[PDB]
């Protein structure tokens, strides 16, 4: 399965995916990395790994649909099968989501359905949970509401900040995102007719 990874910053999840997809038994290969932000460290990581990169800024497009179409063009160019959102901090439009239904994965740093949105760690700390975690899910039109593939719980320590908590949760992210990509790319897991997750094996 040919994979595109979309990023907006540091790219630690990208690096974990690059590492995993180069294992001999990997069913996925990363053929393109796309960023909406220029000069971010995730681009350096891709380049260093010998993977092509494309930057697409919102300032060159009228609306969200034309922005996504520019993404889609590149996806089609590289004959992509699966899209991974790895620190990609943009909402995707309906038709784009619909086109890639069952083919697009996102990593989110909470145990969904808790703490949806762009500041999950802030929410978890504000709420005072002692257990948080991360979630890989299929992307549906409603944000962070798509079908869940894998999750991993991560403890919150007293005195945790966004800095220390996100560091701990990222170690879990780097485990389940490669595991989830491998499940989907090997055809072991799929979105299924009724919409709910289907373990084909
Ligand atoms: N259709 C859809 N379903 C999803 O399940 C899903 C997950 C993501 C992944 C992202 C979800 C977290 C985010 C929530 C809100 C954000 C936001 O408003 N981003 C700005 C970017 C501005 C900037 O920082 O430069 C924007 O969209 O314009 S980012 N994107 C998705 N889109
Ligand atoms: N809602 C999306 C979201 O909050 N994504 C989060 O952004 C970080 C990106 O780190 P990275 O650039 O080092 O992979 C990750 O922690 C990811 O879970």
């Amino acid at each position: 399965a040919r994979v595109a990874v979309l990023i907006s910053g540091t790219g630690s999840n990208l690096q974990a995916l690059i590492d995993s997809t180069r294992e001999p038994n990997s069913s996925a290969q990363i053929d393109i990395v796309i960023s909406n932000k220029a000069a971010v460290a995730g681009l350096d990581k891709a380049e260093r790994a010998g993977i092509p990169t494309r930057v697409i800024n919102h300032k060159l497009y009228k609306n969200r649909v034309e922005f996504d179409s520019a993404i889609d063009l590149v996806l089609e160019e590289f004959s992509i099968d699966i899209v991974c959102l790895a620190g990609f901090m943009r909402i995707l439009s309906g038709p784009f989501v619909q086109k890639w239904n069952g083919k697009m994965l996102n990593i989110h740093p909470s145990l969904l359905p808790s703490f949806k949105g762009s500041n999950a760690h802030e929410q978890a700390l504000e709420t005072g949970v002692t257990v948080t975690g991360c979630t890989v899910h299929f992307v549906a039109e409603d944000v962070d509401a798509g079908q869940i593939i894998l999750q991993e719980a991560v403890p919150v320590k007293r005195g945790d900040t966004v800095a220390t908590l996100s560091e701990r949760v990222k170690l879990a992210e780097h485990k389940i995102f490669p595991a989830a990509l491998q499940l989907v790319a090997s055809g072991t897991v799929q979105l299924g007719e009724n919409g709910k997750i289907c373990w084909v094996k």
